[PDB]
């Protein structure tokens, strides 16, 4: 496969983007439609969803579950119910939310749907939730991919432990269905180091918004209510962890980059993304319903805590390796992205030593120092965050080349336009 070549920025990039909609939400959006639908209240519509090959994943796990799912470009329409056909088969691909959401849907289902992934998939973490799910009473066999979920008709529901260090998506997939459970669920976090809070914040947010109970006021503990789940409309939100990777450009260029229509309030973390470009004493302000960044004229090393938002820690490690010659950067609070796509400590490390630079694993995180870097080829481990993250070195270094840019359609597969819209 021909490699993609980095555009470089010799000037301040300046641009405008529109970046399609958020993978967390739309994928969301999808199961609690799903899960409307199989209660018999209806069709609902997602607008401004973003296709991509995570999403379409979703849909699919969803059509394999006996539900439909309509529409062409960002509008999707899901209607039907849960009725697997025989020898059902659902691909999660690398999609860690089909991985972790649609297992607990399956279960509603009254046939054996199995779950099979890519060789690359097969190294996710998925034991703990299965061991959840047979606890709830579901019959599941195998405790890795591929395994099957049994369901025969119903999951009873109640109260379960779960040791979600290794993932927040298990609180979130168990959360997302409980709502359909006969006794719904109460489910406890054992231990500490939960990772991505304000992904299991999105879910509890879009399930108040479908009118669902659920109670979090105790960390640790969430209580969902046995309860319909509403048939609505959702609005996605444009991704703002692809955002990033634009603003970025604007912060290394020292040039300007607006994302249009920025949510003033939204369910991703917008304010930890804003804190931290603030942190390279970037410049960023609110206008006209869209987010302006002004990168500084240079910047050192930082420390940041990446643990709430450790989907950033690709294109924060771009950053960091272009921070003036000799500064130093850490990253922390990530030790759980071994477990990602790809083990991202691993691979970034990799790759920007690679580069000539240095980028040193620690037991949790990644020690930056920023150093000249090279030409070279920038390898994205099948992973969309890893293309992205060598599309920002190559904007600072001549002669970076991502062997698979087409990693980016996970989440956003008009990336190599959009970068290039944005850098021309
Ligand atoms: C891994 C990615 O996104 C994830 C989207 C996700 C979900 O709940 O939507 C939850 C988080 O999961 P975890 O707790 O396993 O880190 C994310 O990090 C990514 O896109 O890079």
């Amino acid at each position: 496969m021909k490699t993609w070549p980095a555009p470089t920025a010799p000037t301040p990039v300046r641009a405008t983007v529109t970046v399609p909609g958020s993978k967390s939400q739309t994928n969301r959006a999808l199961v609690l439609a799903a899960l409307a639908a199989a209660q018999g209240r209806g069709a609902s519509t997602i607008s401004g969803a973003l296709r991509s090959r995570d999403t379409e994943l979703m849909l699919d796990a969803l059509q394999t579950l006996g539900l439909r799912v309509d529409g062409v470009g960002s509008e999707l329409t899901v209607s039907g119910r849960i009725e697997p056909g025989p020898g059902a088969r659902v691909d999660c691909g690398l999609a860690g939310t089909v991985l972790r959401f649609v297992p607990p849907l399956a279960a509603l289902g009254s046939v054996p749907v199995t779950f099979d992934g890519d060789q690359q998939a097969r190294g996710r973490p998925i034991a703990p939730l299965l061991d959840a799910l047979r606890e709830l009473g579901v019959a599941v066999d195998g405790t890795g991919l591929p395994f099957r979920v049994r369901g025969n008709g119903s999951l009873a529901g109640g109260t379960v432990a779960i040791d979600a260090s290794a993932s927040s998506q298990f609180v979130s997939g168990l959360l997302l269905s409980a709502a359909s459970f006969t006794d719904g669920l109460t489910v406890q976090h054992t231990g500490s180091s939960l990772p991505s809070a304000p992904h299991i914040a999105m879910t509890a947010a879009m399930l108040r918004q479908a009118g669902v109970d659920i109670d979090d006021s105790t960390p640790n503990r969430w209580q969902v209510r046995p309860g319909p789940v509403a048939a609505r409309r959702w609005d996605i939100e444009p991704d703002l962890t692809n955002a990033v990777a634009f603003l970025s450009a604007a912060v290394v260029s020292g040039g300007t980059v607006r994302i249009t229509g920025w949510p003033r309030v939204s369910v991703q973390p917008a304010d930890h993304i804003l804190a931290i470009l603030r942190q390279l004493n970037a410049v960023v302000i609110h206008a006209d319903s869209s987010l302006e960044v002004r990168g500084p004229t240079g910047y050192d090393g930082f420390d940041v805590d990446l643990r709430a938002v450790g989907e950033l820690t690709p294109s924060v490690a771009a950053l960091a390796a272009l921070a003036s010659p000799g500064s130093v950067s850490r990253l922390s609070g990530i030790a759980h992205l071994r477990g990602h796509e790809t083990d991202r400590l691993a691979a970034l490390s990799t790759e920007i030593n690679r580069l000539g630079g240095t980028c040193r694993e620690t037991p949790d995180g990644l020690v930056i120092t920023a150093t000249p870097l090279r030409p070279g080829i920038w390898r994205a481990y099948a992973d969309h965050r890893m293309a992205m993250a060598g599309a920002i070195i190559g904007l600072r270094v001549a002669g970076v080349e991502v062997d698979d840019i087409a990693a980016t359609t996970k989440t956003l597969p008009e990336f190599p336009r959009l970068w290039a819209e944005m850098v021309g």
